Formats: C-alpha cells, structure tokens, sequence
C-alpha cells in the first residue's frame, strides 16, 4: 500500500529534478538539489529498513526529517534571499530550519515525554524562523507568506495527526499528505517563484 | 543520579537560551544556538539509548561528542573573528574543530588500540588548533586563552579521567564536571566577551 | 590480510598529512585536511564494525563512500576554483560532490534493485559533476582532466568490480585498488598541482 505512495514520490522528482536541470540555468540550481535529495529519501524510505513503530499500530519514517535539513536548508537559503534578508540573517535562519528538521526527526522517533520535550523545542525553533519571514517589510513577503502558511505549517499539523504524533491517521494517509506538501513546497514553490527570484538575485 | 545532572543541564541551557534570543540582537546569535545545540545534546543523553559501556564499569555519552562538533564549531568561529584570523584561517580552525570532536566521539565509543589512536589523533589536530590561538598578536590573546586554557582543554584531561578514557572517575563525577566546562565555555564565554566581540565584529 | 592494506592506508596518509601540514603555509590547508579525514576513515575501517555483506562472499566498507563525501568536498573546491569557475558553481559542484559519495554508499550497502537505483542516481549526479569540468574553457583543463578520467572516475569501476558491486574480484583486491586510487587522487594530485594551484589562488 504504501509503496505506491513512496513509488509516485520517486517518479514525480525524477521527473522534477530532470525539469529542473533542463530548463534552468547551468549554475548553482538549488529547485534541482532539493529535488534530487527528495528522490534518495523517498528512495530510502522504499527500502523500508529504517521504519520504526509509531502511535496506534503506525509506522514511521523518521528519516524523511532528517533529509529535510538539508532540502529545507536550501529552501530557506532561496526565501531569505528572496525576502533580502543579510547574510548573517540567512545563514541564521538555514541553522534554525537544519535544528527544526533534526529535533523534528527526533520527537518522531522517540516516544512519551521525549516526543513531547522534542516537538516542542523544535516548534520553539520553529517560531523563531518564521516570525522575521512573516513581518518581513519586503514586498515579497506576501508571494513567500502563502509556502510558510500553507506548506511549511502544514508539516507540523500533519505530523500531530500522523503516526509521528498522537496517530489519529494511518501511516499511507499521512504519506500522500506529506507528498502533497512536498510537491507544494518544492515543485510548485518553483514554477510559482523561480523567475521573480531569479531576476532578483541578479540585483543582488 | 546521572538523570539529575542532565535535566540540570536541560533546564540551564533553556534559561541560557531563551536569555540569549531576547537580550542580543535579532539577527545570527551564536549565544543562542550554541546553548539550543546543548539542550537537544543533554535531552538525548537523558533518554539513555545511545548510551555503551566505559571503562571500570561506567558508561560513555558518545553523541555528546557529535555534538560538539556543531556547536564547539560556532564558539570556535566566534573566537577567531574576535582574534581577527583571516577568512581562510577561521574556516581552516573550525574544520579541525569538527575534527577533534568528531575523532573524540571515536574514541570515547571504540575501545583498546583504538581509543588510544583516535585520543592521540584528536590530540593532535587540538595541539594545531591551538597554537594559533595561544600565539596570537592580537590583544584579544589573553581574554581568550582563559576560555581555552581552562575550558577547552579541560574537557581531555576530564575525559582521560572519566569512563571515557580511564575510568578513573566515575560516570556521574565525569557527567557533573562536563556540564560545569560546558557552562563556562557556553554561557560564561558570553556574559564575558559577548560586549567586546561585537563591538569587534563591526569594525570588520 | 585486509588489515595489512588498511594499515598500510593508516601509516602512508599520516606521512603524508605530516608532510603536508609542515610543507605548506600554515593557512587553510586542504591536502592537510584530506589526509587527515582520509586516516580516520581507514581506521575506523580497520576496526571492522561497519562492515557489511557484499557480492560473492565479499565484504563492503561503506562508511569509505560516506568519509569521500567530506574528503573530495575539499578536493573539488581545489579543482574547481583551479579551473576558475565561479563561487556558486564551486558551492554547486560541492553538492553534486556530497550527493555522488552519500548515495554511493547507499549504493554499496543495500541489495538488488536498490544497489542499481543508487548506483544509477550517483551516476547521473557524476556526469552532471564532470561535465563542466572536463569541458571547461580553462587552460587549466588538461592538468584537471588526469585526476578527474583516470582517478575519480576509477573508483565506479572498481566499486562495479568490488563486492560493493557485482562482486567480480574480492574484498583485498578492491581495498589495494581503492588505496591506489586514494594516492592518486589525494597525495599525487598535491605534489603535482600545489605550485599551480596556489599561485592561481593568489590572483583570485
Ligand atoms: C519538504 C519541505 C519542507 C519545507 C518541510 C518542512 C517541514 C517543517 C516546517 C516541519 C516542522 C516540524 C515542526 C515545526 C515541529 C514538529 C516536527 C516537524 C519537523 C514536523
Ligand atoms: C562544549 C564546549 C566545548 C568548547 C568543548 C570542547 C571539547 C574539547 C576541546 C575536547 C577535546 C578532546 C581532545 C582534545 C582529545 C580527546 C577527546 C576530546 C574530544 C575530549
Ligand atoms: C578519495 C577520493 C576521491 C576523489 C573519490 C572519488 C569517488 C568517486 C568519484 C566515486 C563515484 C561513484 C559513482 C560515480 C557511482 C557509484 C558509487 C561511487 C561512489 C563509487
Ligand atoms: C538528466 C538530468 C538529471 C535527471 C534527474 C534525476 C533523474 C533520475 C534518474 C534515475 C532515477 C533512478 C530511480 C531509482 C529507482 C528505484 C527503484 C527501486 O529501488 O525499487
Ligand atoms: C545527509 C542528510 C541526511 C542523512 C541522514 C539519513 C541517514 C540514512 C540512512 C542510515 C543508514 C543506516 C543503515
Ligand atoms: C540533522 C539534519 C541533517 C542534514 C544536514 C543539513 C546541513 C546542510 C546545510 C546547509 C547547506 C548549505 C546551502 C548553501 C546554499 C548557498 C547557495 C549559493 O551560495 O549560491
Ligand atoms: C542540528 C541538530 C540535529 C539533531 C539531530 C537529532 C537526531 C535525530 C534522532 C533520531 C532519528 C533517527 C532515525 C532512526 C531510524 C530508524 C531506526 C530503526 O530502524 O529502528
Ligand atoms: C489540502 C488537503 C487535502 C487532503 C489531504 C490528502 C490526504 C489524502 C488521503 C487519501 C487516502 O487516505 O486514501
Ligand atoms: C522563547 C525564546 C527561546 C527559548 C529557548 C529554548 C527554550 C526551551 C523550551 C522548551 C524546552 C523543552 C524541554 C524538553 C523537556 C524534556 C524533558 C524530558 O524529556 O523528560
Ligand atoms: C548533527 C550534529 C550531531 C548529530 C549526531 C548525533 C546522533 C544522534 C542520535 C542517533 C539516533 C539513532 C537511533
Ligand atoms: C562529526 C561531527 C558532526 C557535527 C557537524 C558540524 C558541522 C557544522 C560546521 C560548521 C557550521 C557553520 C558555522 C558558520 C558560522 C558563520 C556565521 C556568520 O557568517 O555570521
Ligand atoms: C570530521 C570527522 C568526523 C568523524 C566522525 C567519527 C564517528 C564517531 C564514532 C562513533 C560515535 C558513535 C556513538 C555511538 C552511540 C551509542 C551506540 C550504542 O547504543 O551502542
Ligand atoms: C574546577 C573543578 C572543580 C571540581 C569538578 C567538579 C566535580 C564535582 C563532582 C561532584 C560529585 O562527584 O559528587
Ligand atoms: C605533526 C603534524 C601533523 C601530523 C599528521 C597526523 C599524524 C598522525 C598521528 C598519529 C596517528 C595515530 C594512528 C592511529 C593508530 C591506529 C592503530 C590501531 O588502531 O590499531
Ligand atoms: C562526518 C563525515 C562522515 C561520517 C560518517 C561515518 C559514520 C561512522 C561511524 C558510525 C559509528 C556507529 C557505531
Ligand atoms: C553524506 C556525506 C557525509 C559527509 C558530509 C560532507 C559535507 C561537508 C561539505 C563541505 C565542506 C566545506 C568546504 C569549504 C572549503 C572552503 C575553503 C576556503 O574558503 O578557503
Ligand atoms: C547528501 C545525500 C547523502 C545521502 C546519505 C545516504 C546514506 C548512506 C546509506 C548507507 C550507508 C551506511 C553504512 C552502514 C555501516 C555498516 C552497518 C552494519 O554494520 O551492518
Ligand atoms: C592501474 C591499475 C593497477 C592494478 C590495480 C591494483 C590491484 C592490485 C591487487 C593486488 C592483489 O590482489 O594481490
């Protein structure tokens, strides 16, 4: 069952990052990277040796949190820069997103009271990166608002419902709803975004 | 007994942290994510499943090495800016930071020949990551070498006593004396220097 | 009979990062930081915890592929600032870099279709990393293209040949190739391009 839910997440971004590659400039592509890191975890979690038991007979998949670090981290590389956000502001807002993903990976793989310790310091986190995102006084803001909203806080909701949380969703339910904000978050985030960023970068 | 040192270790890197976010400035806050890095360091040690046994029958918290290796890599950033290193010598001095904890953790996990090579290659990319340091022009020199003389290098010879190393000491001991180096080289390093290093760090 | 070769790796990359660290500035030194990784890795394959079963009775080393990925970081950051391409083409060539060795070791270690998937995502990360490179406008090209053809490129035949692969020739065999390839494309490449590396260094 779930195999076909991990099988579609392979195909979707190879198909992504082959997009990707082709169409944008060869340079630093980072819509390319975080498609390609996206195939290996979903590659990963096909495998199925890294599965753990979670709530209510579920499953769960703590690696797709950590390989979030690093997708993520190019993500927010991507909004921050759009956003004109400095330099030492950005790299502080990669740490953030790698220490929100890790301790994320963490809470859904530990159980009782550690879950709990977990989530909550990663929602700590959390609070913190997106808060100068959301009161940016750029002009983009409102163009990076609706990836942070929908996407991005969408990940955190589904984890409670998830296995990974309290379990009230099965493992498969919980899997598409995880691809659907990943093709969101990573896919469409481009096709949406990819030109204004990149005409804003050349000016600066 | 243990469980009590690491939930005092919890609970003063959290009133470090939250100290850290609200009194600097909101931008990259090193303070902040050194003592974050601490917490989430001192809560895997509490949960007890990556603990293996040490020397003379005590245990060994291997992943407090790991992860060292992130946040010992931002002080280590932070006192060389404030040492004025070139660009190309903070980066040279945070790989071999990263080095020393990472052969550390070896060495702690491993046992025989090898826990004695990997102390002694640990030893020696310290001894390089050191002495440009403690040899420093800068008149910042002697504000710095008391955090490295007496921190830093407290944590081999502690570690050489704990079950660690000998076993000397035991787990308990050692666990108590980690958290007093990682409260003066996490939280007093700052409530010391922090005025001084940005104040430094706008002028280059 | 394996544990000769690793030694043989543990003394000759200790002579070597000795001989690197004291011939060159005392600066950021890569070939100095190669080396160094470059002995943990073959001591931690010495110790023999982390081995796995491989094709044809052979035995696989993974956490050899998972070191290169630290490792030829640093060697492509020489390469390609070499071949004076620019910053965020450098970063971009680092990431192919880390993607080829992470899923290389994905790769060695899982079975069957598995195996070829990772085998096949490393490699079309390859070609997407070498190409640039041995196209370049460089005139630095030619000296670049020896290390890249016959050394990076020797260690996916090998790993085809090894047990990591089909399992054609056994574990020894594959380890005294993979040390070879280690020379070659870590000691040799510095002995011969240092001067120019480092001239070329100072104009950019
Ligand atoms: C795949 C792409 C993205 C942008 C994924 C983002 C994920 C998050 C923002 C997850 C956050 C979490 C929080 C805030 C607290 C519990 C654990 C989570 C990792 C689900
Ligand atoms: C928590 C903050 C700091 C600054 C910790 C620093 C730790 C060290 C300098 C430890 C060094 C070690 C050496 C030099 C050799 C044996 C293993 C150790 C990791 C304890
Ligand atoms: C130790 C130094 C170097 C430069 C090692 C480089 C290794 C590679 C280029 C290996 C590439 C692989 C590919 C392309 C596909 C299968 C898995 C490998 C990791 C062997
Ligand atoms: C050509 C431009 C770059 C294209 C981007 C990446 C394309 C993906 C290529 C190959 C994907 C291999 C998929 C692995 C299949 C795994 C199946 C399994 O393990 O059961
Ligand atoms: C690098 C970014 C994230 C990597 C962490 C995921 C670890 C994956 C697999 C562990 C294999 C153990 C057998
Ligand atoms: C515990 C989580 C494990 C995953 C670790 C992820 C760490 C990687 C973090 C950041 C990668 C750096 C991205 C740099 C983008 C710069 C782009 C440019 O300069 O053009
Ligand atoms: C920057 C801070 C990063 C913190 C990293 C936290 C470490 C994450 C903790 C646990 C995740 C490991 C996933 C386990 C895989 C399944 C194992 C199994 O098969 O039983
Ligand atoms: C926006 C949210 C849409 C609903 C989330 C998608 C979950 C689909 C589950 C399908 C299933 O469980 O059969
Ligand atoms: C508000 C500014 C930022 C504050 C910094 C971080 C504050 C820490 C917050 C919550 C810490 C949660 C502690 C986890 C308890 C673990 C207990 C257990 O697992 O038994
Ligand atoms: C990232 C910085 C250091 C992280 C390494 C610590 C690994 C922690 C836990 C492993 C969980 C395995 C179950
Ligand atoms: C084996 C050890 C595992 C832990 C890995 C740690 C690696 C992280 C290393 C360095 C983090 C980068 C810090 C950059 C600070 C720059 C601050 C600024 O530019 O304002
Ligand atoms: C930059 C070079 C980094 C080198 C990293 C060296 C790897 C560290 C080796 C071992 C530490 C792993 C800790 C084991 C956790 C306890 C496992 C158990 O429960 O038995
Ligand atoms: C400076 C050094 C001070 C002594 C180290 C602290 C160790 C306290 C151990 C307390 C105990 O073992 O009960
Ligand atoms: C002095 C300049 C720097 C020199 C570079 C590094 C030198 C290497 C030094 C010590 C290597 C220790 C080798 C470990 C032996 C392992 C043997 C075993 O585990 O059986
Ligand atoms: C950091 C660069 C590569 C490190 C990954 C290798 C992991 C090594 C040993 C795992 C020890 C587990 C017991
Ligand atoms: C899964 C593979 C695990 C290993 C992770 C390796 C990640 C480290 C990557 C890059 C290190 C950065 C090198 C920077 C060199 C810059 C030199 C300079 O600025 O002078
Ligand atoms: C940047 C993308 C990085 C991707 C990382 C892929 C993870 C590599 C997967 C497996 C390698 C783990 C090696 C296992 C060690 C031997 C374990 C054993 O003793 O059975
Ligand atoms: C160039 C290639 C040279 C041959 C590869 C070296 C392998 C030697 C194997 C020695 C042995 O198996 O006894």
């Amino acid at each position: 069952q779930i195999e076909i839910v991990f099988a579609a997440g392979i195909a979707l971004f190879s198909v992504a990052a082959a997009y990707f590659f082709w169409a944008y400039k060869k340079d630093f592509n980072s819509a390319f990277l975080v498609s390609f890191i996206t195939i290996i975890s979903y590659i990963l979690m096909l495998e199925g040796s890294l599965v753990s038991a979670g709530a209510r007979g579920g499953e769960v998949y703590a690696t797709r949190w950590l390989f979030y670090g690093l997708s993520c981290s190019l993500l927010m590389y991507e909004i921050a820069r759009f956003l004109r956000k400095s330099q030492s502001e950005i790299v502080f807002l990669m740490f953030l997103t790698v220490i929100v993903m890790g301790t994320g990976g963490a809470a859904a793989y530990f159980e009782g009271w550690y879950k709990i310790g977990f989530f909550v310091l990663s929602s700590v986190a959390y609070v913190l990166l997106v808060y100068p995102l959301l009161t940016s006084v750029s002009p983009n803001r409102s163009a990076v608002a609706k990836y942070i909203l929908l996407g991005w806080t969408g990940f955190p909701i589904a984890f409670l419902l998830a296995p990974d949380g309290f379990g009230i969703i099965t493992t498969t339910t919980a899997a598409i709803l995880y691809l659907l904000l990943d093709i969101f978050t990573k896919v469409i985030f481009y096709f949406d975004l990819h030109r204004k960023m990149e005409v804003n970068a050349q000016k600066v």
